[PDB]
């Protein structure tokens, strides 16, 4: 199984847990124009897209004979090695393949379109937080990205191609201590977090 | 004018995070603003440790026994909440509450006509799952899609009313907002920070006490 990561130093967190792994030979990152960064810091090196599915399309060249793909997010570095094996245990029983996913637990709001006001109550059941790393079998996705971004259609996640493709991956649980740092303090969580 | 915070009835509110309990946390964040006079706590008819609380014997704390059902311990709560025309309702298990928030929310009785609740939008990729299987229906759209947080703040007659009719309807009521959408009306959203959680499993406490650090 290959593992591509479309892209403080995070990024050597969210690689060396999916490098954790022994079943994870080799990690293919993605680097676009202008990134002097990355030379300072298994590992190969492509030139990624400009959109998020271009570049995994990108680092799809790379990744030899696997039939496994492992799309993860730059910015996502809690991650355990416990979801990890949950989420890749799935190459023998995956027919699409699936992603870890996080249950919800609040009550949700949908708004009035175009106002601050709630619409309606958003129902709890079965909603889930779609997290990554994202697991599918490796041509199948390449297929549903390209497919994708030639309809041109709205994509979100890998999984949000395959879905778009008619598809339906699968939801493995995973914590939800695992986060994406986005914003100048989910670093100080991301921290606290990945602290065991 | 006057503001009356109520809160509404395995929960974690009297644990202890420093010197204090949970519920204390919540409770001084609501006492702490000019315009709430007093907090109706609701208790549930089976907690006897509410009692053994200093804030028991707070002069702007009331106590009071709705029963169980957070709607029917809310209703209970208003019957104590005297002359204040507006009303907020926060959880006990909500002890990071901050003020830049509460004021912000406060702000509404000035401005809209069903109240509003604090919320924290959805940040990540939401999937809804096929009936019965942990496969991916599809994607949720998480434009205008909102985490509900509280306090939540509402004119006194309104929420009773919609409580009430709610109740009287058998809506399926979450939290108060949620009874007010079941009779038509549309509460605003005011945007506080996510850091204002609930402390329902063991590990609440470490991150509520993380966020109560500054």
């Amino acid at each position: 199984v290959c593992a591509v990561v479309p892209a403080q130093t995070i990024l050597e967190h969210s690689v060396h847990a999916l490098l954790a792994h022994p079943r994870v030979k080799r990690v293919v990152i993605a680097i676009s124009p202008g990134d002097s960064r990355f030379a300072q810091l298994q590992i190969t090196v492509v030139d990624g897209g400009d959109e998020r599915a271009d570049s995994v399309l990108a680092g799809l060249k790379a990744a030899g004979d696997a039939q496994w793909v492992l799309v993860h997010d730059a910015a996502r570095p809690c991650l355990h090695q416990d979801d990890l094996a949950r989420l890749l245990a799935l190459s023998e029983t995956s027919r699409t393949g699936g992603i870890l996913a996080a249950p919800v637990r609040d009550t949700m709001k949908r708004a009035e379109p175009g106002k601050n006001a709630i619409a309606h109550t958003v129902d709890r059941n079965g909603l889930w937080h779609a997290l990554t790393p994202q697991f599918f079998p490796r041509e199948l996705l390449h297929d549903c990205l390209t497919r994708a971004l030639n309809e041109g259609a709205t994509i979100t996640d890998e999984a949000s191609a395959l879905e778009y493709c008619g598809f339906h991956p699968q939801l493995v649980e995973g914590r939800a201590d695992n986060i994406k740092v986005t914003r100048p303090e989910d670093l100080a969580l991301a921290e606290f977090y990945l602290t065991r």
